[PDB]
């Protein structure tokens, strides 16, 4: 129903945006460099990904597409709710994808929302079953009311903030509504490895919510609610200095990744995007991907940025 | 390709743009002056022009036409990149024969000077007859085109094999240069500099016109400093240098704009590219059109030559 | 590239149209009878289906969705050109489905009587369908020699199974029906055009665009082709196909002669979503055919026949 | 629901029009008469109404107001399904409207699909307890098949052909889908009393029953299907050449109803436009009727009609 | 400044069309040919062009940008008003292609059998063309005498060369062709409205703009002129030229009684761009005319005739 929805309906945010449109790339006719010069490879989450960029989150046979490809190109990606393996240990079988990606780095997904059920061992089973590198707590409040389901958000950081200390890495991420600076502060303390600010401006999970249940959105404005893309990394970096941070949320273009890491981002995550070419198989998800980066390198080139990390300033508000 | 492509495609800026809209000019209904009395006359790359106008570069019947009109009102005019010149002398068939006076500013494009060197330089400017030399740089361009994509330590090679016979100046092709990159060049002794800013014909769009016959990444092809921009930005860093403004600066009015910002000299390209394909009367007309309404907007400011225009403006 | 084509492309028809906007039902208020008694139930190829509906020809992991949701419903399905497998060698999924294989014309200028039978047999197909498409190829720019294709069927047909022609969607016209009277096929599947014309999908392929529009507009719209077709052979079982994706235009269809309908392009996505998905959307589609057949006075897609006028 | 949807919704037809655009009044500049001459008397169903003209059937607060109006002005009125008074007596009361139209002309409806459960008593029970004039039976198939609802009109003809010969006149009428020149003749033995062609083109109960399932039309085309009301006067006519008919489903206007006239109708029926002014009360309802037939006297003027029935072919096809 | 307008103003018909739209082809799905097997050669004038084809008419670099693509190509030209030549007195790039020479007839009042003979000699034409234009004419303010043309024509006539007349895109009517149905002319061009509407093109150089629309609408669709004129003129060759812009078009205008097409508003910015371009215009032109023929059933311009219906 959810991927139904994502591939048929109307579920992108229809008037607010993730705002890097109100910025413009600085433009260096001199920089003197050489594209060929221009490396993209950057280490995260404990492994060196030839690209600053991961396949977002999605929730069978769209995964072992998205992880094949994954390989192939040498970027990270972030699995669907893994929730529901750890319900139904024999459904395993389905989120195997390690078999086609044995080196891709792989971030297992949760959901925070889910401690208030599993505990510090059973986590290790999720990371554990899907032999994944890291793993990520999705928060989304918005969503959530929208769809009706659990809507109890207590205490959850800080039960994650006592059990945490774990073997693996941890980051925390939103679903598309993003997180604010205040939200950034709640996290501060939390000895997290990475965050994804998955801001407004992309696809609207409440938009998605709300398809799910009359087949059109019905409170348009209830459902644009959010932090956009860019203002998501401006004050959560603001706040976090150096944690490495993901920016994702409508980021769909490579000129765009430029500069949503321009703006304070280390790495890009790109999903719903990715959902068609997927269903189409891997060589399609990878050469979607394939584009993406071949133009975030072109607009790296123009910036005056040898690599990501260059990018940092190299824009200005329109 | 690229001269169909120009032609024939959407090959104009399509989100960003000049800037120069933000801008109005500073009308003066009783600046009291004569329209009669503003004299366009600017003397540049050592030679008096007869209005502050130049001639785009363009890439061989169009150019006969260009600098027909060139020598006819007395503007200066920008050659295509005479690359091809020193790789077939044989396909020189030169254009001074209908230009003998006119100014004109030979073309090659800086990435060259990593295959070619002093004599080569001026064998071009000797070839063509012309009163000068530019270098043009394009990074974005050559990125989408696939081209030579390395532009490492050209403005050396040109800083020290620079002092040149004849004057020397730096120019983008339309997605123009940043005040960081006029830094860049601000030490060596250059006779002037094109901003060519974003706002009229996108380059990268051309190019990839030319790679599927449609722009497939339109913000990738949008990158760039708009004109206005550039033009603030980089007078700010060179004073005094005399600066080109180019890159959709389409209009008189919008020259006058260009002027009081800061620019010395107005340059277009592609509006001239049809004219030029129908002759030079036509090519004529239509800078011989812009020039008039230039006057009438330096008129109306109440500036009386290209210079009293500076300031002459305000943001919206 | 073409299945990526058919899913990001404008390759519907942009001017011309199936033509079926142009009758309107002949609805009855007091056909006087119960939408309970409306029975879908058709024989076809040597199979009761419970639906007049067939699974368009489509060209992997797809076909076990349609199939699947094939069987479950009760309804036919074509494959895709079966062509690549007698050049390097579903049922499980549809024990019961009846199923066309595929294969096209063309081919018999180098495939034979025994590879024939090698197909339908590996596929453990219930028929075959060759299918004829020089527009398309003509396009594509593939094998563009039509010349003696009907012959060479003719002779070498009277086949252990049941054999059919069809177009890709740019339709048959009369006298291409009366080139084909003579050979004692199965059924005919008239294929025409309003939906996908597979010359926008053979350029969007080649420039990721349509350069030539009208050159690809080029065809007989379903409804003239199925008035045309039936005109000719009145009484082989006919299958509108090309642009028929909703119920009542498939009311339609029947009322102006058809037997079957057939929908391709509009199954892709469903199926790429899965079986579920494509029941669902079927499913649908056959519930507003009975709606229509209900409200046109008919109790089967048989008593459809002339329920339709010309607006 | 129903009424909110009518309310609401887009529930008027999208493509199918009544088709009276296809035809033109003939204008007799010089048919030299006096528009104080053309006379809207006629009578119907036993009662001389003051024009031709019908308030539709509509389904409590909403019917008093259009039948005050009903008297105020002299016009007839059918009344909604009262399907629900042979269930619930006790509910008599809001259907009860005598009060405030004594004199004014009132067909009972009831729809024909219930004479599968009620007879020949139950029908005078209701005639009587609403002190109607008349009864007209509603057909339906298509509005009940999307609908859901009771789809069996098997043999509903004789069972009312049958039972016929009642004590009042009876009329039979559809629902804005239209009936054919084959319904027409399925009741030309029938001792009707007159018919309500109630053709397509103005609200289709395909899409109000659609817009109450799912607040939105899935299956437009299938909602469109019916006879235009102008194909349908000429269809009817041309099978009953005589008994009266009512030109329903769409004509919404004066001039509109002078073509439906010229056609072949004798009397025209209103109903969703009448919805909203039934709301705001009798006044406004009056209001917008009285409009309608001071154009449709103009209307019967300018063609060189004196009545309803000289507008007989006054008409052709543009 | 003509030149001017057709490149910059909005000169073709707003309103009034080719009328081709009103036609579709008969699609064989089963004419059962080969692609290759249709040759589009075709004897015109005196001479075996290639393909069906002839450059417009226009009016001088543009001529030889034009020319050298004939030759490359194989198909013919018109070539501009020479009017200007026998008043101040391009093989070379063309050697063996058809030229055929322009004059229009209005100029017969003041020239004469030896002047018509000088002209196609300096030009080196292999025949003369006399175009007649009374709406233009009248409209641009220029010769508005057109008595007597179509005999002083007709007596001179029996020419050395090959002749025939044209319009200049608002078409010749079968009153027209009546007129002409005597002389023993070469081939006509019925050159009608739908494409370049010269009436537009000369008050766009008067106000640069269009001041009378409705005015300069006036004409015979060019699928009206083909139908008509052949109607009259049987056996004549038929060309069949404004707004015959695409190869599918082309084939409608062969279909309907023509037997060549003639192109030139179309051209002429690829003309300004050289040869090389011009002739890739014309090439993907007949690329696609010989597509459509092959759908159509038909192996040569010939067979066309008939192979369309109207909608
Ligand atoms: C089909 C689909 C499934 C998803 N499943 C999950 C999920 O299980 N867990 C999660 O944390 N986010 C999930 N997401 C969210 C994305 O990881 C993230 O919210 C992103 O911001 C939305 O993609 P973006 O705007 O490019 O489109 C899903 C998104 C899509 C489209
Ligand atoms: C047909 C055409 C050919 C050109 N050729 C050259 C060239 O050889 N070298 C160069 O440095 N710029 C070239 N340009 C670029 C212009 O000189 C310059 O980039 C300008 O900013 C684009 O024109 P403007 O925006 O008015 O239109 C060319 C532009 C056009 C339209
Ligand atoms: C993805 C796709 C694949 C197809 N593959 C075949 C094929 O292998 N053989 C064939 O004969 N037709 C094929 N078709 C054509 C259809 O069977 C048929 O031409 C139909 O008229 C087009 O579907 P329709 O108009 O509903 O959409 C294919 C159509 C689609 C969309
Ligand atoms: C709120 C509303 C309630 C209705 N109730 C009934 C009803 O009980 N019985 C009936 O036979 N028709 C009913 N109708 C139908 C009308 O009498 C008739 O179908 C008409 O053709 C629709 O109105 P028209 O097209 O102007 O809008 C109802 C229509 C509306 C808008
Ligand atoms: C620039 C141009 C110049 C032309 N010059 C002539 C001419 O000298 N003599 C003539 O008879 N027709 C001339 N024509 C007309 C064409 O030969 C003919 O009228 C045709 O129908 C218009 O082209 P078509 O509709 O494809 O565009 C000219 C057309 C154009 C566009």
């Amino acid at each position: 129903k959810h991927l139904e929805a994502c591939l048929e309906g109307e579920v992108a945010y229809q008037k607010t945006t993730t705002g890097l449109e109100g910025f413009r790339l600085r433009y260096q006719a001199l920089a003197g460099l050489a594209l060929s010069e221009v490396d993209l490879t950057t280490p995260f989450l404990g492994k060196t990904l030839k690209a600053p960029f991961l396949i977002g989150a999605m929730t069978e046979r769209i995964n072992l597409a998205l992880a094949e490809a994954a390989e192939a190109l040498g970027v990270g990606m972030m699995l669907g709710s893994g929730r529901i393996l750890l319900e139904r240990p024999e459904a395993l079988r389905s989120f195997r994808v390690r078999k086609v990606a044995p080196k891709a780095l792989l971030i297992a997904n949760l959901g925070l929302a889910q401690l208030r059920r599993y505990g510090r061992d059973d986590l290790l089973r999720l990371v554990e079953m899907l032999e994944a590198d890291a793993l990520a707590f999705h928060v989304n409040p918005l969503q959530e009311a929208v769809q009706r389901g659990d809507t109890d958000f207590r205490g959850l950081v800080e039960r994650l903030a006592e059990l945490l200390p774990l073997p693996f890495p941890v980051m925390v991420k939103e679903v598309g509504h993003g997180l604010s600076r205040e939200a950034a502060l709640a996290l501060r303390d939390l000895p997290l490895a990475a965050v994804d600010v998955a801001g407004a401006g992309g696809t609207s999970w409440a938009r998605v919510e709300e398809w799910v249940r009359f087949g059109e959105v019905r409170h348009p404005e209830l459902c644009e609610i959010g932090i956009p893309t860019a203002r998501a990394i401006l004050e959560v970096r603001e706040v976090l200095p150096h944690l490495p941070l993901v920016a994702s949320g409508g980021v769909y273009t490579g000129t765009d990744g430029a500069k949503a890491l321009a703006l304070g981002a280390d790495l890009l995550a790109v999903a719903r995007p990715l959902l068609r070419p997927a269903l189409e198989g891997a060589e399609r998800v990878a050469a979607w991907i394939g584009d993406y980066l071949e133009e975030l390198r072109t607009a790296l080139f123009a910036i005056g940025a040898r690599n990501p990390k260059e990018a940092r300033g190299r824009v200005e508000r329109v």
